[PDB]
């Protein structure tokens, strides 16, 4: 009975009440928003690991974004394993890709 989205909000109001920077504060909502968006109308229990992995294959953007999203989920999960809503963080499960070629590919 417990919705990511229900969480997320629950944690986007406690780093609100923290006190982060709006555009720190606004970086979470956008993560859940957007990128966590088919997350976000999903239980917990509808959560998974692999799906999450989903998630980073889709979004295509720099390293630092990218963990900064499975960061941003973790955070959440764990929010809610405080609350015992759910029992793991799949998203520590998830793992960064590193393809990674020393050699230049097309953009040089």
């Amino acid at each position: 009975r417990d919705s990511f989205g229900d969480w997320a909000e629950k944690f986007l109001k406690s780093k609100e009440a923290d006190g982060v920077s709006v555009s720190q504060l606004n970086s979470y909502k956008n993560y859940c928003r957007n990128h966590l968006s088919p997350l976000y109308m999903k239980s917990l229990s509808e959560i998974l690991p692999a799906d999450i992995q989903s998630i980073i294959n889709e979004t295509k953007l720099a390293k630092n974004t990218l963990k900064a999203i499975r960061n941003t989920a973790s955070q959440i999960f764990r929010l809610a394993i405080e609350n015992r809503a759910i029992d793991f963080n799949p998203a520590d499960y998830v793992r960064i890709p590193k393809i990674a070629l020393e050699h230049h590919h097309h953009h040089h």
